[PDB]
């Protein structure tokens, strides 16, 4: 009876085998952008991809990751809320059964129909592991999807998820280059926040794009061909992965621009 997303073991239950699940900085939140402050000490954001070296695409069961070689500093987030380096690890999305569905923050309760995540971890702590035990140890760059024209940067994981369907495939990934997911403006809100799945970490400097990019429907419709189960396991499509909006508690959010 591990977590996931059904009745029975989704978001709703994560805080009996989670307890922080209920804690003081929990992640995704809705962004009021009436309540959200400019703060003009905020740092233009670098993303510094150039470099990056994709390994492997993973179904996990939970979500797809697409994993980056972070034995270096090779793709790498600086600037904007952030003390020193974070060393991009994976990048990965949330999405729904439906267009009106899907992304983990809301803006204004607005619903998007996915999320992209791109996880770095800060390298003053050494490996992913340790950053994750330390309030400052992640750096999430957050990325909202709208379904119209098609991202065509997008297309060659939206091509290579049917050789990945089932929980515990994975599939060669090299070349892929991740500034073909951004969008023009890196304009952004920041919060300190959690990771938004089990174990739920407060380990989290969030950065949410404002700009959403444009995905077709014919690419998101292929994220919900995946399946949450095993080969051989009764199909369940890998749809609505994601958290619904957590309290902001004692937290400002923290705008890039006018
Ligand atoms: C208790 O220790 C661990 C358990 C554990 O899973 C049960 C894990 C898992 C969780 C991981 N990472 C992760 C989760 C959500 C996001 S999101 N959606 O962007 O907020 C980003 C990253 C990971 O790499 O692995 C990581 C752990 O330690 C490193
Ligand atoms: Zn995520």
């Amino acid at each position: 009876h591990h977590w996931g997303y059904g009745k029975h073991n989704g978001p709703e239950h994560w805080h009996k085998d989670f307890p922080i699940a209920k804690g003081e900085r929990q992640s995704p939140v809705d962004i009021d952008t009436h309540t959200a402050k400019y703060d003009p000490s905020l740092k233009p954001l670098s993303v510094s991809y150039d470099q990056a070296t994709s390994l492997r695409i993973l179904n996990n069961g939970h979500a797809f990751n697409v994993e980056f070689d972070d034995s270096q500093d090779k793709a790498v987030l600086k600037g904007g809320p952030l003390d020193g380096t974070y060393r991009l690890i994976q990048f990965h999305f949330h999405w729904g059964s439906l267009d009106g569905q899907g992304s983990e923050h809301t803006v204004d309760k607005k619903k998007y129909a996915a999320e992209l995540h791109l996880v770095h971890w800060n390298t003053k702590y050494g490996d992913f592991g340790k950053a994750v035990q330390q309030p400052d140890g992640l750096a999430v760059l957050g990325i909202f999807l709208k379904v119209g024209s098609a991202k065509p940067g997008l297309q060659k994981v939206v091509d290579v998820l049917d050789s990945i369907k089932t929980k515990g495939k994975s599939a060669d990934f090299t070349n892929f280059d991740p500034r073909g997911l951004l969008p023009e403006s890196l304009d952004y809100w920041t919060y300190p926040g959690s990771l938004t799945t089990p174990p739920l970490l407060e380990c989290v400097t969030w950065i949410v794009l404002k700009e959403p990019i444009s995905v077709s429907s014919e690419q998101v419709l292929k994220f919900r061909k995946l399946n949450f189960n095993g080969e051989g396991e009764p199909e369940e499509l890998m749809v609505d992965n994601w958290r619904p909006a957590q309290p902001l508690k004692n937290r400002q959010i923290k705008a890039s621009f006018k």
